[PDB]
């Protein structure tokens, strides 16, 4: 499995720490309990993106 | 909250749901970082 997660996650937690206003973002959303709002706007993006 | 609590949070966050880590994954490895940037941090400023 290649990528595999730890790689896939090791790459997010990078580009947080390079774009602290997204790693606010993201934390504001969760801890707020917007998380599923975050992971639908997200996943839509990706498979737009792709398709 | 400091910086690494907000990161192991967000941390529990992608592995409890794991798509969110996978269209993370594809967007910022395929150079659409700043879009998703964008993108949460609007939405994090609406709400």
């Amino acid at each position: 499995t290649i990528p595999s997660s730890q790689e896939k996650i090791a790459t997010i937690h990078e580009y947080l720490l390079e774009h602290k206003e997204l790693e606010e973002a993201m934390f504001s959303l969760i801890s707020q309990g917007r998380g599923r709002s975050l992971i639908n706007m997200v996943v839509k993006s990706a498979l737009n993106i792709e398709t």
